[PDB]
């Protein structure tokens, strides 16, 4: 046990010098004036620290009539990006070095899912449970208007994001401020902070998102043969098997998009307790089960099983809830082939080094839950096109695609003397329904799909070009470095 | 073989009086108070000159601490399109005379392809190779802010290129440094330079750009059997045959793409001297052949051939260098048959002249190295977009895709008792190998040819119209000079 | 004894305690809702804290070629007043929680000697010996830019100056930075940063000013009986007697203004050694004898006294060095019946009260040296005037002056057959020499012992207001308290 801070900071000056010596070279394979290259080192040194960051105290009024101070950070890490993108965290537990240490993982998070952003992340040092609806909205307010002011947030400097402790609404009285004060006159206004609802301009899809990201990263290793020979899978033993420890929305929606593919949820462990079936517990029922109840405990079917599910027989182990639940004791000892981080560093530098020994793939937090990051940037997007993704298009290629049916129809036709014998016209009965309910969501999935894939392949490469076999996540940390670099490296020297 | 500020002076008050009496009418076909429009002429007489010049000079300071003064110049043609395009040139031969033609010339460029920009052009009087890579780069900060300062580069003001005396480098320190000074605030503050590195916003498929313009422009002619017939070919002739002298950037993609699609390079000339092979060279080789070196000479295969390349026996002979290689004296001589110009102005009013008469075509640089800036146009765009092109939708339709050919699949086997007997599924060859390797590129690409295409067909009835014959530059001319008047003619009347 | 941060953090609570219940009433005597005001205190828990802190990394580059980042910190603590000034302190010892005490010091500073600013103070964790000239520029201009992109300098937001490890030149290559670049567009640019060279619109008077303010208000309580009473005094010993321990800029000035209106320098001690003559040290001399040399030391006619000079026997003891050095241990030991404090903070809180007891008067930090920050809202204000104080009227009442002193004459010579017999016109020899020689420093000469002025009968009124005797701090500290206070209760609780 670490804290983030620093399991960041280590994961980045591995990834660092892994860079390094080939980043003198196959770049400027040559250019050398002086062959001190080995030197816009420094390039790496100013990437590593947060750029900024603004510590502030601001009165709100209780509905009580009593004055009380607050105090909030956010830190923006790089901005060789140009807007900085990241979470406003509303807990007891945030400190200075943890909003920096978070806004750093997200500055190589973005990167690694060709998001162009610069890392940030915010945190109000209070607790929303003791403060009523109207007390958080005063507070929200008052917070983004002392960020405003001091450029910690804007639709092209710093854009905001709910975190777990943190609502759309939040977000949706974030914007409103913004737009009703200093950026009143930005006809971007409401492209300062994303994760708002959709009648605030919010974007179609954005609660799956997370959950596909982890579904997507998963499926991109478990159809390379590769990775899948080292572990001895392209899997073989109940097809596949799977369990998922925190049943929030995250996990959630991994079981169920997992379990959908022909994969089977053995086991879900939860803040409480835990279950078990080896035939399959049902995402769908336990889902049902429990909006139902308020636990997944006392499940039919499903059993009372019990502590932690890190290491019940399965591949993939899913931990989908807080930090840290694989420590080194129980990690020689994890089951699971495929450990697969839906969630932020949920296991210790050390566990990844167990794991890689005793063969087993570990798919990094930076890379794995990027899923609700990779949307949040459609939503930014959709703020900036002022329009709901495919609404100019839906309906022309409807008709495009009725028109190829029509002309494979025709042309089949006349081999041949008819008329409406030949039936191609019909799409497959999903086709119809795709095409009949299509809406912004179906971009959006299918947006994030593409970059899931393409940022998998990434990673897998340069494993590969590295000789890291099993390593993802210092790979993908790699991957992220190269990136940040090349932006400072083919900006300048002189001036900023 | 006087200034090229003339040639493109001529070129203007040539198309303009061809305009006129038809621009009293085919639009105003009588709306006629008075019947001065004979006088809505002031019109053409305010789109003559350059509506802004500034000429500056600046001190930088050398590596060896010595002072040094800078002379540099931008010219703004039109601000009909709201904002200004034009490269920036880096040679001691720089004049002010000059800027001011060729930002006349890109002002009519523009308006050939639709591409919504009112031409600019700077120079700045310096010799790149006497100054450092660090001293290179001061030179250019300290220009982007003075022009920054007086309006001359902006994201809505005047967008910047390079020229073949500047790279993308200099384009990239010219958006870093407008991004960290004047625009700060500006969401859209890497909008303002073109042409510049991929890590820095610049757009993929841009090296290509104005090559794939020459490309396209020949080709456009070539397939069209009127103006193939009055040179009596739709090629015969050792299919064919083409010599470009000028190997750089621009000729040698024109040398590559031509090649690619059955074409002969027969001869390629340079700088120094020039070299033959009646068989074919072959790109590909003296390409690398010179990588390799720093010149085409001593090339194996091919031949050590000398003087000029410019009335070595081919079709198409294509200027892609300096000024005025085609003058007058060695008009009546060449033999190509199409003269495409990969270059601006390369020939005098008068080899126009000669040439129209010896019946052969000269295709205008007006139109034919416009494909840069086409292109340039849509970096510009990509970064108001704030998205690389095809991202959110090359998944989406791959998906799409699919699902016709699904659909085409299943509806043939309902016809019929079946599964999978009939498979439509399988794409082409090719059409798999774009499906798999969709990239903005591909986007980019299929908007040049796109742009070119129109363009060459608006321009060859505005020919025909008037019956020009194989003068297509004074048709495009036409063709510009009518466009431009119509922005001016619906808008400013009374005032601004 | 504390140290920094906290002796100020006392100050304050205590302050505000004594304000308190006199802060329910004298005042809203009444109006009271409730009798809640009591409660209107979350007014004085607001202005506690700093509103604003940034702390920033951003990198340099070093003559020799090597990149190095550098931390920084700016606090803002009020913004009340509505720009904020403060100094920057260029030393590897500031912590980010020194410059907000020291922030958390100028905000009641200069609401004390009625300066309308909110208190700031910035803090660049670097060794300017460490760094070339050259390099310093860079660190100052790279510094510059991050404060304005995030809103911490500007002339209506915040307003630095130099700290003793800071000079007028790096104030004016903060100004011309900050000019060139975000305020470009400013009209009132150069009012960004205040003790710029005269050649960058600074003010004349800027070096004495901080030596005034300790004159004038020594002097202040010099010429009052009462608190002359007390200690027995409106001086009987020798006329006057003072020694001046630290030897700095407003050390000297200290001793020459105080030496020149009848009071004797009877000891100078620094940073090295010490020095006495019961007879006069002579300004003057001793400092002519040191530019001269490095120290005081070896000095003729004085003579080689030792270890600290904080209880030499004398009447006024002047720290202007370093904090601290007058701790509890040599308090009951002094001798000095006034200690005038020329520099922050250098009595603990405790060494008040054995002195507050021992009946002796410490004239507070809070007060004296805000004489410096009285200037530097003159320099503010002379750059938003764009003008040189005086420049239009010195002629104008050169005139007047003499004008009258020529109705003088001729009224008397009317009494009285003549012409030129009486001869008023001629002014004192001084008064001459004054009207003669005539500058704007005269102005700010003015203005500053106007405000040290009033400021001391406003001490001494809120000192008598709470029956505080002599400690005339914490009259003070309740006197800025009163001041910052109303502005925050006659405005801003409901949103603001
Ligand atoms: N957060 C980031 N940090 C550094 N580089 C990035 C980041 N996001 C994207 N890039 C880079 O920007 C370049 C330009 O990408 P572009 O073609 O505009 O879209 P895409 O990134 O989807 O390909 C890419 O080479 C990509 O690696
Ligand atoms: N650079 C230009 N200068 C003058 N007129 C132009 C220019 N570009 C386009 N136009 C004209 O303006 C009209 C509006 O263009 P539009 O059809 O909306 O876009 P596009 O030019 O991309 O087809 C076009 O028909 C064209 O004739
Ligand atoms: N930094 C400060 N904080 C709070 N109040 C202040 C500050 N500076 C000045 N004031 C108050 O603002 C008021 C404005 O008075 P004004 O007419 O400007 O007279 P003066 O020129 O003496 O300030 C004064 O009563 C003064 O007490």
């Amino acid at each position: 046990d670490p804290n983030f801070f620093k399991m960041v900071e280590g994961f980045f000056d591995r990834g660092a010098s892994i860079v390094e010596d080939k980043l003198v070279e196959d770049l400027k394979t040559r250019e050398t004036e002086e062959q001190k290259r080995n030197r816009v080192r420094g390039i790496l040194r100013i990437i590593k620290p947060c750029n900024h960051v603004l510590s502030l105290s601001f009165p709100i009024r209780r509905d009580d009539g009593s004055w009380e101070v607050i105090e909030g950070y956010r830190a923006q890490h790089s901005q060789h990006r140009t807007p900085c993108k990241g979470g406003i965290r509303y807990s007891t537990d945030v400190s200075v070095d943890e909003v920096k240490a978070l806004a750093s993982l997200m500055t190589y998070k973005c990167a690694v899912v060709d998001v162009p952003f610069g890392g940030a992340k915010a945190g109000v040092k209070i607790n929303p449970k003791n403060y009523t609806d109207n007390e958080l909205e005063k507070i929200t307010r008052r917070f983004t208007m002392e960020l405003a002011k001091k450029g910690f947030i804007g639709p092209g400097v710093d854009v905001p994001a709910p975190d777990m402790s943190t609502g759309e609404r939040e977000m949706s009285w974030i914007a409103d401020t913004y737009a009703s004060t200093i950026g009143h006159y930005d006809i971007n206004a409401h492209a300062c902070v994303t994760g708002k609802p959709i009648s605030q301009g919010g974007i179609h899809g954005r609660i799956s998102a997370t959950g596909r990201g982890v579904f997507h990263g998963i499926e991109n290793f478990i159809n390379e043969a590769s990775y899948m020979s080292i572990l001895g899978m392209t899997p073989g033993f109940g097809d596949k098997t799977f369990a998922v420890q925190g049943f929030g929305n995250v996990g959630l929606h991994s079981m169920r998009y997992l379990h959908r593919f022909g994969a089977k949820c053995v086991a879900v462990g939860e803040s409480d307790g835990s279950i078990w079936n080896p035939d399959g517990i049902d995402p769908k029922e336990l889902e049902d089960f429990k909006l139902q109840h308020g636990t997944i405990l006392g499940f039919p079917k499903a059993k009372i099983y019990e502590g932690s599910i890190l290491e019940v027989d399965c591949d993939i182990l899913i931990p989908a809830a807080s930090e840290k639940q694989l420590t080194k004791s129980n990690a020689p000892r994890v089951k699971a082939k495929i450990i697969a981080e839906g969630a932020n560093g949920p296991t210790t530098p050390e566990a990844d080094k167990i794991f890689l020994e005793r063969n087993i793939m570990v798919i990094p937090d930076l890379y794995l839950n990027a899923g609700g990051v990779t949307v949040s940037y459609f939503e930014w997007l959709k703020n900036l096109n002022h329009v709901s993704y495919g609404r100019l298009t839906f309906k022309y290629e409807r008709d495009s695609n009725y028109h190829l049916l029509m002309s494979v129809q025709e042309s089949l036709e006349r081999k041949f003397g008819k008329h409406g014998g030949t039936i191609p016209i019909v799409p497959t009965a999903e086709f119809q329904d795709r095409i009949s309910g299509a809406s912004e969501k179906d971009i959006v999935h299918s947006g994030l799909a593409y970059t899931m894939e393409r940022s998998a392949r990434q990673i897998m490469r340069t494993a590969m070009k590295y000789n890291l076999g099993l390593d993802l996540r210092t790979a993908a940390y790699v991957n992220a470095i190269e990136k940040v670099f090349r932006v400072y490296n083919e900006a300048g020297v002189t001036f900023t």
